[PDB]
């Protein structure tokens, strides 16, 4: 029993984290096989970071301009190239700790683990979700650039996020490992700000099922709603539309608990309309939306 | 910016996790140097687990009764002994991945990371606190026995918890790595239940400082209270007494924010007396008490 914000074990990722320095600019890199991946922002000097032309900046660099440190061992850079917003530094040594891995891009509403890293040294691990506005509500300080987000499936690390920058609201923006930003952001100083966000409805329902599995039942009721009638209410509260795809994905949790999805939607409707009235669900006084149906099934069974 | 339930990177602990089987009973063990540590409950058969005499059960076992598996490698057991509620199995191979480590016992209100493990295979990592009733609000399923809790200081893993059992309320009980239970619990079937718990006041204050560091200031006020007057109010709400020791520990956060501890106590008093009125602090609608002052300083600076 119990339900926690649970991350994947981070060891397979810790073994790939390195420090990359270009000039006086330093950040974190990801060392897989004989390649180090890092944000291309590392090639900016303080005068470049505002409005850089990255193709110009990279043409002006040599392999010897990049210092890659794996612990107390320098890795010799023998090639460099840029793929969108990530730099690829070919090194003369394959990482012996390379796990089985993939580069996958995730969807808003999906979750991943973040290994926060400073000067190539891992500091902490936490769980977060990609928001509907393609930001993440992370926890990052100066020096965290290049930290990565990932999921683990069996033995395979699926890397899905590399951290670039903090937006004015304190939320975070980054790329997939192909260098393509999540959301309408660029790796330079502009007026960019996060767009409007919504509550991830299917995740809230998954978490209500987690609560029932853990014996929190006070919010259940005898009612069932239609999908259309639920969506009419949920949108008024800035909740994402619930689809038949979402209902289908919640099927296993509905089976384990014996509560149909549209029956649980009637609980959520009442919680939205009435509040929680001084009570809690799984130790929270808010409706939590950063657990996916798969996260709940993984943790509760 | 940002504030998350953040665990320590778990790789140093993953490299020590093994599976221990005695008869048909299986659980997780911790392999450090040439010793495997695990709950002594592993020597119980289904008929023994209710009311065992462990000294009797261990005298009836041989080294060959213990199967220790480190991944796909069997470790040869060459000695066995029991220290309180933990079994020590001496193996013929020192773990090459042994980190620098200590066995430390923690205090109620302190936090640690948990590496949840099943069949010797790490599954997830999360953060929790030792409660005042010496339980933890963990997330554990069948097969998690022997999972460990730890903190990391520089390069040194301080192991502080090994998981034994789930109590009827769904909270969790275990030992330090010397085999000594946290709280008045025993590794057998009795009427044992968790005693009354309290809110960890110094942690709530630390988290309010975290909120201020992150720009959440709506709960601040012009007032300051005395320590005695705060404690008179906080106890009515089942909060632990605040001591001058706690005030002193909060000094660094008070300095960074420029808010005296007794000034912040006046905010907490008002939050307790008035509620939160539909607003949130660091994304929560409750006062969070599982971040220590050290956790806040580590994460916010
Ligand atoms: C508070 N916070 C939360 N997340 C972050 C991530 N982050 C970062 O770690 N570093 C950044 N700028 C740098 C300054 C450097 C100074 N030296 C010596 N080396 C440095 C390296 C960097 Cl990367 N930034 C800012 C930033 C990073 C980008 F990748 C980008 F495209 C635009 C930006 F404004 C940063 O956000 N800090
Ligand atoms: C739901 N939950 C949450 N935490 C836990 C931890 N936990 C556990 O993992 N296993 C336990 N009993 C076993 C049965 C076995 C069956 N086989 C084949 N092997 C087994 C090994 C164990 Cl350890 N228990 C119960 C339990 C474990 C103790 F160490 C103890 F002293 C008393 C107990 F009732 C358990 O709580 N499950």
């Amino acid at each position: 029993s119990g339900f926690r914000k649970m991350a994947f074990p981070s060891g397979k990722v810790e073994g790939c984290m390195v420090q990359v320095t270009c000039g006086t600019t330093t950040l974190n890199g990801l060392w897989l096989d004989d390649v180090v991946y890092c944000p291309r922002h590392v090639i900016c000097t303080s005068e470049d970071m505002l409005n850089p032309n990255y193709e110009d900046l990279l043409i002006r660099k040599s392999n010897h301009n990049f210092l890659v440190q794996a612990g107390n061992v320098q890795l010799r850079v023998i090639g460099h190239s840029m793929q969108n917003c990530v730099l690829k530094l070919k090194v003369d040594t394959a990482n012996p700790k390379t796990p089985k891995y993939k580069f996958v891009r995730i969807q808003p509403g999906q979750t991943f683990s973040v290994l926060a890293c400073y000067n190539g040294s891992p500091s902490g691990v936490y769980q977060c979700a990609m928001r509907h506005n393609f930001t993440i509500k992370g926890s990052f300080l100066n020096g965290s650039c290049g930290s990565v987000g990932f999921n683990i499936d069996y033995d395979c690390v699926s890397f899905c996020y590399m951290h670039h920058m903090e937006l004015p609201t304190g939320v975070h923006a980054g790329t997939d490992l192909e260098g393509n930003f999540y959301g309408p952001f660029v790796d330079r100083q502009t007026a960019q700000a996060a767009g409007t966000d919504t509550t991830i409805t299917v995740n809230v329902l998954a978490w209500l099922y987690a609560a029932v599995i853990n014996g929190d039942r006070w919010f259940l009721n005898r009612f069932t709603t239609t999908l259309n009638d639920f969506n009419l209410v949920a949108m008024k509260y800035n909740y994402e539309p619930l689809t038949q795809d979402h209902v289908d994905i919640l099927g296993p949790l509905s089976a384990q608990t014996g509560i149909a999805v549209l029956d649980m939607c009637a609980s959520l409707k009442e919680l939205l309309q009435n509040g929680m009235n001084g009570r809690t669900i799984l130790g929270s006084a808010l409706l939590e939306d950063e657990f996916t149906p798969f996260d709940v099934v993984r943790q509760c069974s």
